[PDB]
């Protein structure tokens, strides 16, 4: 089964707004069954409130890499990437990556 090897930004990281989010998995993904959603869970001065972020999701050049690209630059707040990794003849695997933008 594919598991999340690494990502940019990394889990728990705090830093600048990423132009795109990259997820690297241990196994090659089937593009049509794999995917992800980006959510803002919080922003400065306001209560926690999950909201889908307008973003596109595609495989990279590497079949083990998933790329999420926001429609517009991410503003300050906490974000989570809920991903769905499906390799060939394998049960779907899901997970969540969280990170903060300042
Ligand atoms: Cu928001
Ligand atoms: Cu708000
Ligand atoms: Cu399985």
């Amino acid at each position: 089964h594919p598991k999340l090897v690494s990502s940019t930004p990394a889990e728990g990281s705090e830093g600048a707004a990423p132009a795109k989010i990259e997820l690297h998995f241990s196994e090659n993904l089937v593009t049509q069954f794999s995917g992800a959603k980006l959510v803002m869970t919080a922003m400065p001065g306001m209560e926690h409130s999950p909201m889908a972020v307008k973003a596109a999701v595609s495989g990279g050049g590497d079949p083990k890499t998933m790329v999420i690209t926001p429609a517009s630059p991410l503003t300050a707040g906490t974000y989570k990437v809920d991903w769905r990794a499906v390799s060939s003849d394998t049960h779907p695997i899901t997970g969540s990556v969280t990170f903060k933008v300042k």
